[PDB]
C-alpha cells in the first residue's frame, strides 16, 4: 500500500476462472486506463474484424481509356491502412502507368470515405496533437503521418533560426524562432513552440540557445488527406502520368470504380501484436474507428466506434461494461474511464478463450519484449517470463493488465490502475524507488504467495 503521498491506486487480482479474487482493493472504483485500453480495441478488433483482416489501399478508374487517356477521373481510395508508405504510393502509381493509363482527363480524387468527422478523439489533449505519438489517425496516412526537421541556431544571435526539411515532405515550415546569445535573460520562460496551420503549414516561434548541433524534431501531420494527395501528386508527375483537373477530396459514401493497384497491410492478427507488443497508439486508433464502420456499415467515426465495441464486448464477450466510458482504442482520451473490476473481466474472457483467440502470445512477456523487456519491479520480483501483461503509460500512471503464472503453476489476471505518481518539482526526473519496490514486492508476493 505504501507508495509516495497522494497517488491513487486500484488493483484486483484473481485466478483464471475463479469466481472470487485473491487481491481486491478499490477494484469496483473508476480509473483513467491509458494504454490498457489496447487490450479491449484488440479483442473486440479481432471478434469483429477477425485475425485476417487486413487495411487496403487502392487506385481506381472511373471512365473509359482511350489512346493512354482516362476519360474521367482517378480516385485514391484510402483506408486507414496504419502501415502505407511512400513507396507503396509509387508502386500503386507504376502500376496504374503499367496497365496503360499516360494521362486523366478529369480529376485525382482523394478519397477518405471509409470515415468521417473528426480524425481526433474527444478528451485527447490539444498540446500534444503535434507530437508524432498523438498524430491523428486519419483515413489517409502516408508513413505514420509523421516528419522529421532539423533546427540551426543562427551564427549571430538576434538573427532568424532556421530550418531544414527533406524535399520529399510535402510541409510548409515557417520560422519565427529568436537565437539568444549565452546568458540570455529569456532563456528562462521563453518557450519553443510549434503553431500548426492549414495544409500542413507549420509556424516555429519563440526562442532557442545558440547550439553547434541543430535540434532535431519530429511533428505530426495534421491533414493527412492533403499530404497523401501532394505525395500522389508527386508519383503521378515522376511517372509521367498527366492530368487536366485539380487534387480534389472526397468524403461522400461512393460506388467504387475499377480496381487497377492496390496494397493490402500485414493481416490484423500480426498488426495487433505490434499494437500490443510496442503500444501502438496508431493502430489502436485505425483499429477501433474500423470496427465500428464494419459493424454498423456506416463511415467509421469515434462515436460508432465506443458503441461497436460497448456491443460486441457484451453480445459476443458477455462483458456489459456497463457506467464505462471508452472514447478510443489507443487510451489517448482522459475521457476514458474504466473500474479493474471491469478490465478483469475481459482479462477473464481472454484467459478462456485464448486457445481461439491466440491473444495472450501478443502481450508483451516480462524480460523480453515490448514494453516489458526490462520493468525493474517485475525483474526483481523474479517475475521475467512469467508474466504478460499491457502497460498503460504517461506522467505519474504506471497502468498494468494482463496475466502472471504463479511459483504453483497457477495463472492469474490481474489489473493495476495506478496513478498521481506525480513528484515534486524538484525530483520528477527521479520518481522510481517506491513504484519498483512496490511492483517488486507486489508480484514477488502474488508470484510466491498463489
Ligand atoms: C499508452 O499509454 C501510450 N502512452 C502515451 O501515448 C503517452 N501519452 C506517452 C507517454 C510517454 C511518451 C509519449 C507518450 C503508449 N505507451 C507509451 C509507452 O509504452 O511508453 C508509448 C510512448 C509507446 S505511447
Amino acid at each position: 500500500t505504501q507508495l509516495p503521498a497522494g497517488a491513487n491506486l486500484a488493483l484486483m487480482v484473481q485466478k483464471v476462472g475463479a469466481s472470487a479474487p485473491a487481491i481486491d482493493y478499490h477494484s469496483q472504483q473508476m480509473a483513467l486506463p491509458a494504454s490498457t485500453q489496447k487490450v479491449i480495441t484488440a479483442l473486440a478488433a479481432l471478434i469483429q474484424l477477425g485475425p485476417d483482416f487486413r487495411f487496403t489501399t487502392t487506385l481506381e478508374t472511373k471512365g473509359n481509356v482511350e489512346n493512354g487517356v482516362l476519360k474521367g477521373d482517378l480516385v485514391a481510395r484510402f483506408g486507414a491502412d496504419p502501415t502505407l508508405k511512400r513507396q507503396d504510393i509509387r508502386n500503386m502509381v507504376a502500376t496504374l502507368k503499367k496497365s496503360g493509363v499516360n494521362q486523366i482527363d478529369g480529376n485525382v480524387l482523394i478519397d477518405t470515405s471509409i470515415f468521417a468527422s473528426h480524425d481526433k478523439a474527444p478528451g485527447w489533449p490539444w498540446n500534444d496533437m503535434t507530437q508524432c505519438f498523438s498524430a491523428p489517425p486519419a483515413a489517409a496516412i502516408v508513413d505514420r503521418n509523421c516528419f522529421s526537421v532539423s533546427l540551426y541556431s543562427a551564427p549571430k544571435p538576434g538573427d532568424m533560426a532556421f530550418i531544414r526539411v527533406a524535399s520529399y515532405y510535402p510541409v510548409t515550415m515557417f520560422s519565427q524562432v529568436r537565437t539568444l546569445p549565452r546568458g540570455s535573460a529569456e532563456a528562462q520562460y521563453c518557450e519553443l513552440d510549434v503553431v500548426p496551420g492549414d495544409l500542413n503549414r507549420f509556424t516555429l516561434t519563440g526562442c532557442l540557445p545558440q547550439r553547434s548541433e541543430p535540434l532535431p524534431l519530429a511533428f505530426a501531420v495534421q491533414d493527412g488527406a492533403s499530404y497523401a494527395g501532394a505525395i500522389l501528386k508527386y508519383e503521378l508527375k515522376q511517372a509521367g502520368i498527366t492530368w487536366s483537373g485539380t487534387l480534389l477530396r472526397q468524403t461522400q459514401v461512393n460506388e467504387p470504380g475499377t480496381v487497377v493497384a492496390s496494397k493490402q497491410s500485414a493481416p490484423l492478427h500480426d498488426l495487433l501484436k505490434i499494437m500490443l507488443k510496442k503500444s501502438d497508439n496508431m493502430i489502436a486508433d485505425t483499429v477501433f474507428r474500423m470496427i465500428g464502420h464494419a459493424r454498423f456499415n456506416v463511415p467509421g467515426t469515434w462515436r460508432a466506434g465506443s458503441d461497436a465495441v460497448r456491443q460486441i464486448l457484451r453480445q459476443q464477450a458477455g462483458v456489459d461494461i456497463g457506467n464505462t466510458i471508452i472514447a478510443d482504442g489507443s487510451g489517448l482520451s482522459r475521457h476514458n474511464l474504466i473500474a479493474p473490476a471491469t478490465m478483469m473481466q475481459v482479462l477473464q474472457y481472454i484467459a478462456q478463450h485464448d486457445n481461439e483467440l491466440n491473444f495472450i502470445s501478443m502481450l508483451p512477456l516480462a524480460g523480453y519484449d515490448g514494453s516489458l523487456q526490462y520493468r525493474a519491479g517485475l525483474h526483481q520480483a523474479g517475475v521475467d517470463g512469467k508474466v504478460s501483461a499491457k502497460t498503460g503509460s504517461l506522467q505519474g500512471v504506471y497502468n498494468l493488465a494482463g496475466f502472471i503464472t504463479t511459483a504453483s503453476g497457477q495463472r492469474m489476471a490481474f489489473v493495476q490502475y495506478l496513478s498521481g505518481y506525480a513528484v515534486e518539482p524538484a525530483d520528477q526526473r527521479n520518481r522510481r524507488i517506491p513504484l519498483v519496490r512496490f511492483e517488486s514486492r507486489l508480484y514477488k508476493d502474488i508470484y510466491q504467495n498463489n
